[PDB]
Formats: C-alpha cells, structure tokens, sequence
RNA sequence: AAUAAAAUAUUACUUUGGAUAGUUUAGUUUCCUGGGCGAUGAAGAACGCAAUGAAUUGCGAUAAGUGAUAGGAACAAUAAAAUGUGAAUAUCCAAAAUUUGAAUGCUUGAAAGUAUACUAAGGUAUAUAUGAUAUUCAAUAUCCA
C-alpha cells in the first residue's frame, strides 16, 4: 500500500439534527444604540474639546 | 522652738471610670413536622443596579424591582411624580435571570481572547465517560463464490 502508518478511515458525518430547541430566549439585541451611549461628559474639561478639536 | 506650703484623715459637691440596679427584637437545650439542591447549570465567588448610598438588605441589563392573584390608602431624611381607573404589603405562580463556578468547544494569572456549524451584530450546539437506535466504515477474525 505504499504506507506503513494506519490512521482512522473517515466515515459519513451529518451535521447536528436536534429534534428540539436547545433554548427559547428571545431574539432580541439588548446592546443597541440607546443602551451602548450612557450620557455625554459634561465636565468643563470635555467642554473645551468640543470647540477646538471638533470632537464630542 | 515655730511654720502649716507640701503630707495625712473625715464629709459634701464636681470630675475620669463604667460597677451596681431595672430591662431585652439575642443566645442555649429538649421536643414535634419535614429533611423538599444540580447539565432544565446547583452551592460558592465576582461585578453591577436606588433621585440623592459607603456598608448592609433586596435584586440581575425588565436592576431596593416587572406581570398575575390577593390586598385595601400609604411612604417620609428631603424633595418630585403617581395613587379608590387601586398606594403600601404578601407569594411554593408567570416572564426575566450579567461574569464565573461540577463548568462542559479551546485557552485562562490578575487573560486581554478565540475555532467551526446553524439561525454583519446577537443567540444556540460542539468537554470526558456512558445505554439504546440509526448510518458510515475497519479487520480474510470465521466461513465463503
């Protein structure tokens, strides 16, 4: 056979078939917009970059 | 020989101290009933959540609370709003239940992460051993054309 080494024959292998759900939660994102951004920083320190820099 | 400043003694008042007396939402022991946890993820740990919270209590991205059923007019330190079209309060109920932990895809030090499949982001399944059934194979191991 040209080999000597002897390794598991490889068989049929199905993809996973559950007959059940495995959970019911449900489909709903809870990191979206309105819960990723908690408020703005309104120190005077966070003011002052808003004008020059341009950033928030 | 003399002095009463210091010293000593008694009592009253005050002080430092917390004994004594009065008291108990705490313990100890015995007895009665049960002895009802977990891969449908437990016990334990961690983090987070109150209009003003640091601990503690309760809770889990629906956060000191949601629905339902009872319940009948409060809470309060200070404001607010809601409230007999139902406030407090109660529960072996319903929904929901972050990171971990037997911890179970792989890794885990105080580690940040990350692979594939199914239904970009999200959510599920995939550890080890094991019983039954199904399917694919391996070995002339026994026959055997």
């Amino acid at each position: 056979r040209y080999t000597t080494a002897f390794h598991r024959p490889a068989t049929k292998n199905a993809a996973k078939a559950p007959k059940y759900p495995r959970s019911l939660k449900a489909n709903r994102n809870k990191m979206d917009e309105f819960s990723i951004i908690k408020f703005p920083l309104a120190t005077e320190t966070a003011l002052k970059k808003i004008e020059d820099h341009n950033t928030l």
